[PDB]
């Protein structure tokens, strides 16, 4: 059950990658967008702009670029809310418009999700690269699962088809259409792969080989009906309706194949760059030396029918390999070696017949001055070259009741040949289908599931008769789908008992169908049949009859105002201009009776059977002039339609992402056009009209319960819980209906409800972010103010200035950003308060100080603290400076006395030279001039030192102590040391005067002696 | 014998479309053309023109309009004469020009002849289409044949080399070089195909196993070493040297292989349009569903290494078919099933590593959010995703002396991963190779022929290190060639005994070689090895070092003025600018050691060998250091040149016809360039120096005998005959040299001679056209004259007048033409004489009658007959109308008479009022007045007419008798009528009177009564 496991490959390749979260907080954006085209030029180009504002009935938006535009709500293409991105079914989109539909497709495509539903439709966009979603594991995941129980997938459509066959005992059909290269044939194989798998009986020697034969039939038909073209390297050049037959118990019992419009013209002509049918290249490449010589085979390089396109290989294909694969298929299906060799002989013959050169000769008739080709053809075909040569250039025409030989010229003889080839090829292809059916088809069958694999409407620059046939066929399928849609859609409205009925519908295709295949009056196909049987008549006598029958007489017809070879009918997908050129002959598909007679006698089993069995060599039977081509097709389609009408249909629409076969390249012009012609968009325009969104009450409540007062997500009465929400959101009661199991919504209503939920959660996310930002801001202010209220500033002149320098910094750098925030939060606050006003919710009541008013006051306070901090600094610089002048003075005074305490230390400590009372004592008159100055130099200095100290003290200068000490230490030291020194100078210089008074009088005692 | 049978395949596919008459019938034109540049713009584009008239200094030629340009005879490029077109060997051309060499190559390529010789070279142009020349029948044609015995072919070179081996007991080598997609690999396959046919042990017990393997090794290497590029869908991204080993007897006994410069960068990156190596695509496409969910495989575009170019497929190739072929081939060679899954797991891992997405981490380093890839990679590789995650993002460096892990920024995280991938790829390839060599190689080999499949000189927009390795290699090889060419050239002159000395021309091949691999002084590689091991050395540091070592010094080196990151070296093929970016990293080729450890401990058998076996994981350790990539290469090239110099070599040059991989489009610009670089044009420049053209004597005479008087096609003495032709044509004996077996000529000489053969044949033809036109002319002139001289111009005016108008027409229609012819045959005769003088032979002398001078006279005579003719006509019309007037006069006369007689015949037939003798005899007088005039008319008239008859007889009017009779009748018819008739009237009047006067007489008797 990998269905439930985000890691399984089923989730990896078939489910939209989610962020694995169910709760909330997943939506961080809730804006409303609108899809618009910048330049009204490119209608398919789209941009989405944010809805700026809206009026009573008209939005106004901001183009992704700049300028604003306005549109009336009526034409507005609103973008669906993000939850709708990637929905598995377009029907789940609330806003149902073209760019919306395309957007969802893009979203899924960029994730490699290629299958998506759209109502009854399974849309499948070609990925142009292999994606691993077709493994056996994937197959097993889809068994018995229901359409809405698993992701979109070709396998899901197949299983539902199968279960319905069983559970309803009714036939089913898978109608797969779309452009060339869109992926029809690949999905068609997948459908059959799935069926062979879940309903094929195992072994038992012969019961399980059947499943092998069915699957192997396609390889065969593909080789002969497929070719490389500018649009597809493996283009299908024929319609195909496979029918898988089942028995009562539900097991595969057989299958039959139906072929349509095989483009035979490709066998003789290829547009540059294309290739002929695959077998041609497969044979010339895979053949063996014997086979090559026996068939006179050469190389592509040497065959007209194979060497005019300048292309003989295909990207990634080995024609050698293919041949073997094709041979193997024929083996399993039961083709005998005889038959195969006969088949490859015809392919060989056709090649040679194209190498027959018809030159002009004497008589301006037609000659064949060479036989190589002719002989080679004849040899493999099994017919004498003489008759063939005759039947080619001189066919025997019947003039009355007697036949006489004619002589075609060159170009008329060439065509005759071209027609034998086209005839030979068409009949061989039919033989194969017939042969295959003989082995696989069971005459009696309980039920069957058919798969129609054919192109949708074709509209080239030149549309011929082949084009009218296919567009006619799609007119019928489209009508068949319109009838089924309105059927299945009405049964939905009854099941749920919703009283609603359509009144629009989409103008039927009946009128156009008739303009083409009408009886009375005669349609385009009737006339062409009439105009192609009346003797002398050409293309120009045909269109003329058409103009006169329809121009200005039928609304679906048109006679071009600038051409007389074309005419146009208005099909579902738009008007197509058909070129009348060659229609008469195309509807006649002519082959010389002589050529039939010739090959009618071929010695080959298969060849002779191609010209003898009327069920293959001729059309129906009128009783004179066999049914025409157009008449034959009309009959086949009539048959196909009658079969489909006895089945329960399933529609798969294939889309090509671009015209360059590129992966990862979804182009809007290309996609949108396809969606405007395949019915997908017409389908949405129709259902959009009623109640397109249907949700099962419980699922509704599980998601929107929180929009109503007290309902639980798992409310026990879902229907009543749903009414609660609808009422509370005051939704317009006309916008919905209470179905039996689901709640119905008109277009846009669901989106509006989903927007409400986004607005809600957005409302709370904003509320949340604001609180976080409001706090982070208040906090920042509280912290800065704290810092600014401090008064440290430290203590020097450079210290305070570094703080003044910081404050200038925080005002230029930090303040501004914090200021923006204040006014930005106020903006947010008011927006939220207003948003909450609508949204029908309680007003916002913020915490203590997170109101825009309180944040304003809180900010005014920080501004007031910023100033007081500023004033505090200037005043502290004043002080700090004063302190520096007083400190300088102090230091100076001491640096003074200190120096004097050394200068005068050289005075006291420095004596004289000479003993007596002249050079000794008669000098100490200076000492009295000394201690007279060093008694004032103290009384004046210490007086200043103190006066300075008191001041510093008055400036609460915490540094006074160490000052007063350095001072006190000085005086009680250096100063006294030298102050006392003056003793050993006044006492020692009066002591040596003892020996100048005592030893002085020994020479004074001579005046007595 | 296919060789001599103008209807066999050999002659249809390998021989120019010849003829069967060596006699005289193939050279109708004798005009000498020249090769010029229509627009001086393109140097390699040419146009041929006619030679006006040379001078004893230069030429003069007419373009393809009337732009007669003149060119220095010593500069001109003459076009060889038709006989040289298609020669199997370029050296047989006389005029050796570039446009001349190209023309020959083109004449042959246009007939699908892709092989041509040029000296020792075998030139092979890619045909881009299949040509039936490689079948076993073709193979058989070459056994024991000499290069000159059969047509040019890759098979001839192969056999010659194989004979030389067995004959000389000497090893051989075939060197195949050329641009990408030139066809090097295809021809290498042929050489081997062929060697297996002539030397493979037929097919004994298990003998036909070795060769079965030697062949199977290719699919293997090509699967891992080839890829689709803009130039080749199967480009070999590596060079190789195959060695086919044979025993004593010539039996193949083994094979060895060697790879060179495998471009590892491709595994992680590819340009728009290109693909990664083939296996990546083969695996994803050919893996069985189990293998797919064992290696975690997915589609091509799901892998980064595979979805960056936009291309995932190849024309005509099926990656699943190829994968099967690769596996199948691996079995034949020996890879056990185990090994094979090991190889695919590594290929798978590399792919997975590519998806590991690194992204900006929580900080600045890198982190890995999604672990899917990483885990997948680890799973197949067999390693702990735990350590793998660390080794990639947090590698342990050895900073200091410890192991301090790191954290690389997202950018450097991816590089390391890109480094691991490349290391992983290079080692696997190198491993596959050794494994193949284990099975095929044998140390006991009697001899060997080695085939070198490698690219030629590369010169791209941006050239890097790899380009240098390749251009250096081609420097050696081109020097190896020149040594072998000099050696062989003197051999031809010595034998044959011609005294001639050539130069050695190799004086700068060493100059370029040394500038690159030089040691002292150090060459670019020496400075890169050094710089590569200098701390902090950067790319811009190496470019600067390179500049101060060679810029403005070594004449082969060059410093661009604009680019700072580029530098240029002059190679053999031209200046090559090399970008320095990344060289230091390339030469070092690092790989985080932690990433070595993580894998060293791999659980996988193969992975282990790749990281543990030093023979694979390492370049080679000198112990003290490792060998740089440059050194490693240097030694491998050395080993190769070593082997190649122990062999007799054969050189093949592949050329690509254009840059669009299309057939039938040989383009001058493209081809010439290659011829100019691969050494072919050079060789021709040198070969042009001595004596290029050398013809066998008897062969020369057999063709140019007619040039020398009386020399027979045969001659017992071919030399004397040759001389008699050279002397007679007067030729400078410095322009040739008598060899012993053949005669040698200098460039341009054999052509001049052939131009003389042309001119004689032309003369002879002119001389024939002349007579055919002269004889016809005179025979015509002669007849008009005999015509004009006739004088029978009929009889009335009309007759003569018609001849006058006929003479008028003649002079305006039939004459002018014959006039020019007269004067044009003169010019032809004059010119013819001038020419006959230069060819050196007898002057022309026309038969009696024919010749300008005699023709003039014959025409003068006609011019006279014309004038005498007109005069005769003039004088005859005079006589004719002169006769007309007389004829009129004559008739008028007879008319009067007739109409008169008729009137006087009525009168003579009635007598109604003659009743009176008076009225009657009076009426008889009127009858006498009648006989009066009737007489004077019968006389005058007959006299007039008679005078007219005499006048006519003077004009020789032969119609006289016829006129007379007419006359003599009247006067015996009508005239004698009236005359007699007159009497009837008279004989009645006479009577009615006579028989009345009788009454009147007897009645007159009334006189009495
Ligand atoms: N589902 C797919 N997965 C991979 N390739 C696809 C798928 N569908 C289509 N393609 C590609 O488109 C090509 C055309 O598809 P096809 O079915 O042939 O187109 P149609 O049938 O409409 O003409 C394929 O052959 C293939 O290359
Ligand atoms: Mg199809
Ligand atoms: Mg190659």
């Amino acid at each position: 059950n990998p269905i439930h496991d985000r890691t399984s490959d089923y989730h990896k390749y078939l489910k939209v990658k989610q962020g694995d979260s169910d709760l909330f907080k997943l939506t961080v954006s809730d804006k409303r967008y609108i899809w618009y085209n910048p330049d009204p030029d490119e209608r398919d180009s789209y941009e989405c702009g944010e809805i700026v504002s809206e009026t009573s009935d008209s939005f106004t938006f901001k183009t992704v670029d700049g300028q604003d535009r306005q549109v009336k709500k009526d034409d507005a293409n609103q973008r669906n809310p993000i939850k709708f991105d990637g929905v598995e079914d377009m029907s789940e989109l609330s806003y149902l418009n073209e760019p919306a539909v395309f957007h969802n497709l893009r979203v899924r495509y960029n994730q490699d999700l290629i299958y998506t539903y759209s109502g009854l439709f399974l849309v499948a966009v070609n990925p142009f690269k292999r994606i691993p979603i077709y493994t056996q594991e994937m197959v097993d995941i889809f068994k018995g699962r229901r359409r809405n129980e698993v992701a979109p997938h070709i396998f899901a459509i197949s299983d539902v088809a199968y279960r319905s066959m069983l559970d309803d005992r009714q036939n089913q059909s898978l109608l797969i259409t779309g452009e060339s290269g869109a992926g029809k044939t690949e999905n068609t194989k997948k459908v059959i792969q799935y069926l062979a798998s879940v309903a094929g009986r195992n072994q038992a020697n012969g019961s399980g080989v059947l499943e092998q034969q069915i699957l192997q039939a396609n390889p065969i038909l593909e080789a002969f009906g497929n070719a490389k073209t500018t649009r597809n390297n493996n283009s299908s050049e024929f319609g195909k309706f496979i029918e898988i037959q089942f028995n009562n118990a539900g097991f595969i019992s057989g299958a039959s194949i139906q072929s349509y419009l095989l483009e035979k013209s490709r066998v003789v002509f290829q547009s540059e760059t294309e290739r002929n049918y695959h077998i041609f290249y497969q044979l010339l490449a895979g053949a063996t030396a014997e086979e090559k010589k026996a068939l006179h085979l050469a190389g592509p390089e040497s065959f007209n029918y194979l060497n005019q396109s300048g292309c003989v290989d295909i990207k990634g294909v080995s024609d050698e390999d293919e041949f073997k694969i094709t041979r193997q298929a024929m083996d399993i299906v039961g083709f005998s070696q005889e038959e195969q060799m006969s088949i490859f002989k015809i392919i060989a013959g056709i090649l040679h017949l194209g190498n027959i050169k018809f030159e002009k000769g004497a008589g301006e008739g037609a000659v064949l001055k060479d036989k190589t080709a002719l002989n080679a053809a004849s040899t493999v075909f099994g017919v004498n070259p003489s008759v063939l040569e005759k039947a080619l250039m001189e066919p025997r025409i019947l003039a009355g009741r007697d036949l006489v030989a004619q002589h075609l010229n060159v170009e008329k003889s060439s065509s005759s040949r071209d027609a034998l080839v086209k005839a030979l090829y068409g009949r061989l292809f039919l033989w194969l289908v017939k042969k295959i059916n003989n082995v696989l088809c069971s005459e009696r069958k309980a039920y069957f599931i058919g798969v129609l694999d054919i192109s949708g409407f074709e509209i080239f620059k030149v549309n011929s008769f082949e084009q009218l046939c296919i567009n006619y066929t799609n007119e019928k399928l489209q009508q068949f789908f319109n009838h089924h849609m309105f059927k299945v859609e009405q049964e939905e409205y009854l099941k749920e008992k919703i009283n609603w009925t359509f009144i629009d519908f989409g103008l039927d295709s009946q009128a156009t169908i008739d303009l083409i295949d009408g009886r009375q009056p005669p349609g385009i196909l009737a006339l062409l049949d009439e105009q192609s049987v009346f003797p002398n008549a050409t293309d120009n006598t045909l269109i003329t009859k058409l103009h006169s029958h329809f121009s200005k007489k039928n609304a679906k017809y048109e006679e071009p105002r600038f051409s007389k070879t074309e005419f146009g009918v208005t099909h579902y997908a738009g008007q197509v201009m058909y070129e009348i050129q060659d229609w008469l002959e195309k509807n006649k598909d002519p082959l010389q009776q002589d050529l039939e007679l010739c090959f009618k006698d071929s010695s080959d089993n298969v060849v002779t059977k191609l010209f003898n069995d009327p069920n293959i060599a001729s059309r129906a039977k009128k009783g004179a002039n066999f049914i025409t081509v157009a008449a034959q097709y009309k009959e086949q389609l009539a048959s196909l339609m009658a079969t489909l009408e006895t089945t329960n249909p399933h529609f798969v629409r294939c889309i090509i992402p671009n015209n360059k076969q590129l992966p990862a390249k979804l182009e809007d012009k290309v996609v949108l056009d396809q969606l405007r012609c395949n019915g997908v968009l017409e389908g949405i325009r129709i259902t959009r009209k009623g109640f397109p969104n249907r949700i099962i009450y419980a699922d509704f409540v599980k998601r929107y319960y929180l929009l109503a007062p007290n309902v639980p997500r798992d409310a026990e009465d879902s229907q009543k819980a749903t009414d609660a929400v609808l009422k509370h959101l005051n939704i317009d009661p006309e916008q919905y209906r209470f179905g039996i199991t689901k709640i119905f919504f008109r277009a846009g209503q669901l989106a509006r409800i989903e927007e409400a939920r986004e607005q809600r959660l957005g409302s709370e996310q904003t509320k949340s972010d604001y609180l976080k930002r409001a706090n982070e801001l208040v906090q920042w202010i509280n912290d800065k103010q704290a810092s600014l209220e401090s008064r440290d500033f430290g203590d020097s002149i450079e210290s305070v200035q570094s703080f003044m320098n910081a404050h200038k910094e925080y005002k230029k750098t930090e303040k501004p950003p914090k200021g923006q925030e204040v006014s930005e939060l106020e903006a947010i606050y008011n927006s939220l308060q207003t948003k909450l006003r609508l949204i029908k919710r309680e007003p916002f009541v913020a915490p203590a100080g997170l109101t825009p008013n309180e944040i304003d006051s809180t900010w005014s306070a920080l501004e007031k603290a910023e100033q007081e901090h500023a004033e505090a600094l200037r005043i502290e610089l004043k002080r700090q400076k004063k302190i520096a002048v007083l400190l300088q003075k102090y230091n100076r005074i001491l640096k003074k006395l200190e120096n004097w305490a050394t200068t005068k230390s050289v005075y006291l400590g420095s004596n004289e030279t000479g003993d007596s009372i002249t050079a000794v004592q008669a000098k100490l008159k200076n000492l009295e001039a000394f201690d007279g100055e060093c008694q004032s130099l103290e009384g004046q200095s210490n007086s200043d030192l103190l006066s300075i100290l008191a001041q510093l003290t008055e400036l609460n200068y915490n540094g006074v102590p160490e000052l007063t000490e350095r001072k006190d230490t000085f005086f009680a030291q250096q100063w006294t040391g030298v102050k006392s020194s003056a003793e050993t100078y006044k006492n020692t210089l009066l002591a040596e005067l003892e020996r100048l008074q005592k030893i002085e009088d020994l020479h004074h005692h001579h005046h007595h002696h």
